[PDB]
């Protein structure tokens, strides 16, 4: 957090010690799109969000830190 920046960006790295768009939360914003389709993978219906209950747990397939690419 505020490290050696200064120059513009500032949210290179999220507050968790790393990329911002290298986080969950951070790509759920909907930053992605490569079928822009809206979604990219998944397999669970919406439920028991990320602690929010909001009602959306849509299953990271087919996309994680990993599994985007293999299977
Ligand atoms: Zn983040």
């Amino acid at each position: 957090g505020s490290t050696a920046m200064a120059t513009t960006m500032e949210q290179e790295i999220c507050a968790h010690s790393m990329t911002f768009e290298e986080c969950p939360k951070c790509s759920a914003l909907q930053y992605r799109n490569g079928f822009y389709l809206l979604k990219y993978d998944e397999e669970w219906y919406p439920e028991e969000l990320l602690t929010d209950g909001e009602d959306d747990v849509f299953d990271p397939d087919l996309d994680m830190e990993v599994v985007f690419e293999t299977q």
